[PDB]
């Protein structure tokens, strides 16, 4: 029954708050839906893999909160192996490469490829990473797809193609599905295009030791009896004096204040008294969650280390049914395997077949990506699709289509009168990751700590020292890349010389 | 607990399936959420305005089921008035004008309106009712906002305002919101743009004596303590030999099978045993729908047809809070009045102000469009947000953004084990309306009939007879429609 605050979702985002208030003296209670906590993150574990994530798992350089949290709770990283060349497969054939960008060498395609990034990078700046909706062109951006986006500026074919397989790995969902100002605004707030695709000095750099489900899993056993499993909040109830929250077991609580931790969408599967207010009511019937199935394909040993590849293949095609992998293997070098994503509509596609038919494709095609018949002969296979998730409505995240972010995103995490939002989805700073699931959660238990008078409002937002054990090396451009023209700078300035 | 058939929704879909199965002797219970039925459909009654729609409100020719539903339910409709002249109000001028359309003078323009309009329906008739997206170019045109589509095909941008106002008014959603697709499909299966647009011979012509609030009343008359007010169904579980559903004040239901007659996306406000699969689970979180504010402004006498004007306004430009009007006076001459909508981001920023800082505004475009200070002086004003409803979460109707209706739109009306889908949504032909509410509520009990062996597959569609009382007149075009270039193809010939 009573208590001073309501969590509803045991997530890493609900997970941070409640642990917060309680660290701060409060009676918390966390209801979660589901017969675990860890939400978008799930770590299974088998004797045939020891551990695996099946959904969240990578961490990087200036991701400062997730690591405290983490090593606050024992946990440890290791680095996502990179040593050996990294994979481009391009029209059925592969070119191995070192650093975070594939080689291009046509200098119109160069120059086409170098606009493209940049320009990516030069219109984010101009964007707030707490208010979008405030860019100078958040309506014009806002009313634009990313596909009329990319066709306007690519050039090239090339570079559209890439560019296409950029937003699909981001965000699950394809070109044409997401506003162009959301787009946008994401990488931005991830610390830009270099930052987000990036394993060394980037957001895959690292994995927890034993999954990142540990995180969540570790603040349930401190958190003891007051995570409440398999308590699907059904109802809220503002109208007396303290708030009344009932899960789907009858169950009823009592707080002073809630703060509603799951997706913005999942807000829907609640009834409210009163009613929500109109324009909450409205966006979360217009915030979507993308699509995809993660797949690990095991091997007896990283057999493509011999032939010098780190097993990260950036895969361009529409056959392909994965356009990126990564070395999945642990720090200890056994239970070799690969990691693969499969995407937005190749999820939706490829759902229909069996786990077997999904593997045998997988082989396949990383056995042409990587010349290997090894590839050919894996030992174990896991994959979990997100799509199918009553509780999660996809992954990675919340994408926002176009026209929605400038009518409806200041909305986001506005208190309805006693609930506070968090949620990966309300961050500003790598949201959409557990980063943004730790410092929303943090974030909207400060909010209810200041409506308590316990803290001023100075201190509701708040910054992180930077991890000691990631540090962030800084993200550099070259003069060259700077100031190369774009394919029609270069074609306006033939047109000058001449005339 | 006990009975054969659960629907839940006590909308005109959901009770003209329950009275269907009523009808065929089957144990029927409709579980309504609010305090009411009707759903987007809602007549107030009050001394001042004697009865006023505040939802769903017009029917037309072609609307023949819900047409013979009402008729059997003993309600009478009244021509919507359109005897003297429409205006259109354009960069701050009204130009008054007889028939459908306004006329366009500029010969540039003129071809250019042609073309769009023509190319609107061309589209059409490549795009399946039943199946939109097996149009041949499905993808393409999904891939789309009806943005893009207005900025390639318009080469003026006079054809392109009005053009993105008929969108507006239609979908209650921006250009930039809605799927090319799934907008072609929609004008396409009320019949075409002049169907849709029209009042004389299309869907605005005519509104129930009474109110269309008493089709979703009297056939709760009719059904009785079968119909269960303020029972928000939370929960349905299929595990078991008989379904099981509950209610939020804690009733538990038992059915061989369910009928769903709410909106798409208000699925979310449900909880599956077993989980919803896949397809259904992620499409009822990608289904919005629209925003509008419906309006109604009274006065003495409609002293708009002393200045021989029906009460029709179109208005072009961002400064109107409404782009459109209709007289809403009753067919006995008294309760005068005029009715907008105010539509899309208009609703939710003209929302934020007070019903006076509305009532005011309508009152002073009205005055300007109308040429007269009369309309400065209303007696009365009625308003609805449909924005702000839990149970509907907007309206008219629920559109499609782009990508949504090629990957998710076969899994709309697809069962999932014993729930069958109902709803306008789920329609073939005029979805959207009171007319697609009757043939999907229909259509889904006739579903639920053959999965019991009492009908053939044959019957589970059924087609309708033609309303002897509103008989329609057929859609023709002139030669020179057909047949004049639009602007690129008299530049190519040029
Ligand atoms: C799915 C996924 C996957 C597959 C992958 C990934 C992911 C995912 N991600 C994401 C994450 O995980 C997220 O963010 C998080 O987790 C979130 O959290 P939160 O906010 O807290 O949320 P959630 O989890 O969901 O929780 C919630 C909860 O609640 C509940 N509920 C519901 N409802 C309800 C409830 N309760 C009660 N009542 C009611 N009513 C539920 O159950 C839950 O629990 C991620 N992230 C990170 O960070 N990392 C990673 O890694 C990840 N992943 C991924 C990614 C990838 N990427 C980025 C890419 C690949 C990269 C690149 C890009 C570009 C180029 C290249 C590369
Ligand atoms: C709102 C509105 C307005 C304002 C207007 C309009 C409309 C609307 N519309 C629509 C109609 O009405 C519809 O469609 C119908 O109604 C539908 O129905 P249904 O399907 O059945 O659905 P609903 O109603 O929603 O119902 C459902 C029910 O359910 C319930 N729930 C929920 N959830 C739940 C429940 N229960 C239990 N549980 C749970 N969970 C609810 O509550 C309900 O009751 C329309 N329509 C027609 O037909 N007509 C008309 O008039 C209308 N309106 C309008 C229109 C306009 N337009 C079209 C325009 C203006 C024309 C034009 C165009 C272009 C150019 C010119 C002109």
């Amino acid at each position: 029954n009573k208590c001073d605050v309501v969590v509803v979702g045991g997530g890493i985002s609900g997970m941070a708050a409640a642990k917060l208030l309680h660290d701060s003296g409060l009676n918390v209670v966390v209801l979660e839906a589901r017969d675990r906590v860890g939400g978008r993150t799930y770590t299974l574990r088998n004797q045939k893999v020891k551990y695996v994530d099946l959904g969240g798992s990578y961490v990087g350089p200036t991701q400062n909160r997730i690591l405290r949290l983490a090593k606050e709770l024992g946990l440890e990283t290791y680095k996502v192996n990179e040593v050996e060349r990294l994979i481009h497969h391009v029209k059925g054939k592969s070119y191995p490469f070192r650093g975070p960008f594939p080689p291009v060498w046509n200098p119109i395609t160069y120059l086409d490829h170098n606009n493209f990034w940049r320009t990516m990078d030069d219109m984010g700046r101009e964007i707030p990473s707490d208010a979008p909706w405030k860019a100078p062109l958040a309506e014009e951006w806002d009313n634009m797809t990313m596909k009329e986006l990319l066709d306007k500026l690519c050039w090239t074919e090339s570079a559209k193609q890439l560019a296409t397989l950029f937003v699909n790995l981001c965000v699950t969902a394809e070109t044409h599905e997401v506003s162009a100002l959301w787009f946008l605004w994401y990488v931005k707030q991830c610390g830009g295009t270099t930052r987000i695709i990036s394993t060394t000095n980037g957001g895959q750099e690292r994995k927890f030791v034993g999954g990142s489900g540990q995180v969540s899993e570790r603040i349930m056993d401190l958190l003891g009896d007051r995570v409440k499993l398999e308590r699907p909040v059904i109802y809220i109830d503002q109208t007396r004096e303290n708030v009344l929250v009932e899960t789907l077991n009858h169950e009823m609580y009592e707080a002073k204040y809630v703060i509603s931790a799951i997706p913005p969408t999942l807000g829907m599967k609640i009834h409210f008294n009163p009613p929500l207010p109109m324009m909450r009511n409205q966006m979360i019937t217009r915030v979507p969650l993308g699509s995809v199935i993660k797949c690990i394909v095991y091997y007896k040993e990283p057999f493509w280390r011999k032939k010098d590849y780190c097993g990260t293949m950036i895969i361009d095609g529409e056959e392909a049914p994965v356009a990126y992998t990564l070395d999945d293997t642990k720090p200890e070098g056994n239970y070799a395997a690969i990691m693969g994503f499969i995407l937005a509509h190749k999820a939706r596609k490829l759902a229909r077949l069996t786990k077997e038919e999904r593997l045998k494709k997988l082989c396949e095609l990383y056995a042409k990506v990587l010349g290997s018949l090894e590839a050919l002969e894996p030992v174990h296979y896991e994959e979990k699709n997100w799509c199918e998730e009553q509780y999660s409505g996809g992954c990675y995240t919340t994408y926002f289509p176009p026209g929605i972010l400038t009518q409806y995103g200041r909305v986001l995490r506005q208190p309805v009168d006693r609930i506070y939002f968090a949620g990966t989805e309300t961050a500003t700073h790598w949201s959409g990751y557990m980063e943004g699931a730790v410092e929303a959660g943090e974030r909207a238990a400060r909010e209810i700590l200041h409506a308590m008078g316990k803290i001023p409002e100075d201190e509701i937002w708040q910054s992180e020292p930077e991890s000691v054990d990631v540090p962030a090396q800084p993200i550099t451009t070259t003069f060259l890349e700077r100031h190369l023209p774009s394919v029609p700078g270069l074609l306006r300035l033939i047109g000058l010389t001449t005339i």
